[PDB]
């Protein structure tokens, strides 16, 4: 399959939090990971708030799809240490909280370390970057950082400096990457990340890479851009990795102001379509210019966010269908597929 292609991972986000696409139920899905990919993210179950059971650490889920990990061929990829979102906030981490510094440190000290040898790499802080498309809250921008609550507890982005420092503490072995969305469109987001990414080198901190989430429409961001924004970044160091992390390609664009270009109805690509295909030249086009930019040696992996169409967080997206993964509703590989395994054979 897929991962006997490469020589870096070739992964796949995995859900176990019930329903059609949880791994533990869905033999098809477990057979599908076993033979295409050789590492998995956990697609929820290991943020945050999921390692905590009332006021104590609870490691009992986390720990299952680790071990099932193991057990069947794969690593795994932590996702994530540190991250804004309420939704998995856990309880300490918030601005009423006088112990937060404290809880921060405790929580990244007990994660990383209860993990060490069984977790190949973390995003150790994902999503530190402002973006305009996603701040609900109305915070604003500091010079182009998010202000989350790490940030307002520490008064600015030295969270991030200590929440590697502590995690290469806490398990030497893994690989830490700094992860985002957005930062492959070439623009102000790629440039707050080369901020980011040289602030920390310049503070001695170790960083091992940066993921790029990956997460594209069909035609937009240009090929050209994607691989500008991986060049920036490559540069900034001679040993920092990069790995594409939650890779997904939407037929649908909402935002290019052309409602006539968009396929409205589930029927429009459950068998073929001009968008199957090109999103076949897409997934490769991609995977391709992550190659051509990214040094043998530095290739930390790609991974896709998710299995089947079904199960995508996108398979509805501004209210519209959308088909963004390789495996379709049947579980059969897509033109898609075929694109990733063009590009990884040469
Ligand atoms: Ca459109």
């Amino acid at each position: 399959g897929l991962a006997s292609l490469a020589d870096f991972p070739i992964g796949v986000a995995v859900a176990a939090s019930g329903g059609n696409a949880d791994i533990f139920t869905s033999s098809a899905r477990q057979n599908i990971v076993r033979a295409e990919f050789n590492q998995i993210t956990a697609e929820n179950i290991m943020k945050m708030s999921y390692m905590y059971s009332g006021s104590n650490f609870s490691f009992t889920n986390s720990d299952r799809l680790v071990s099932w990990a193991a057990q069947n061929g794969q690593t795994v990829h932590g996702h994530a240490l540190v991250w804004h979102p309420s939704y998995q906030l856990p309880n300490w981490a918030s601005d009423s909280n006088a112990n937060f510094r404290q809880d921060f440190a405790r929580h990244i000290d007990t994660v990383a370390a209860h993990f060490a040898g069984q977790v190949k790499s973390w995003d150790v802080v994902n999503e530190a970057l402002f973006d305009s498309a996603d701040d609900p809250d109305g915070r604003g921008s500091a010079n182009g950082y998010r202000q989350s609550v790490f940030y307002r507890q520490f008064g600015g982005p030295e969270y991030i400096d200590e929440a590697f420092r502590r995690a290469r503490a806490a398990d030497p072995t893994a690989e830490l990457y700094y992860n985002d969305f957005n930062t492959e469109e070439n623009g102000a987001k790629t440039t707050a990340l080369v901020n980011l990414v040289q602030r920390l080198l310049n503070n001695g901190v170790p960083i091992d890479g940066v993921g790029f989430q990956m997460h594209v429409m069909n035609d937009y961001p240009s090929i050209a851009n994607i691989r500008q924004a991986m060049q920036k970044i490559v540069a900034l160091s001679p040993t920092l990795k990069i790995k594409i992390t939650e890779l997904d390609v939407r037929l649908n664009n909402p935002y290019d102001g052309n409602s006539s270009n968009d396929y409205t109805n589930r029927n429009d690509c459950a068998v073929s379509c001009a968008g199957l295909d090109r999103q076949k030249a897409r997934y490769k086009e991609i995977v391709q210019a992550y190659l051509e930019v990214v040094p043998p040696g530095r290739r930390g992996g790609i991974t896709v966010w998710g299995i089947a169409d079904p199960d995508s967080w996108l398979y509805t997206h501004q209210n519209l269908p959308d088909w963004p993964l390789l495996f379709n509703d049947n579980l059969q590989p897509k033109p898609a597929y075929q694109g990733v395994v063009e590009a990884l054979s040469g």
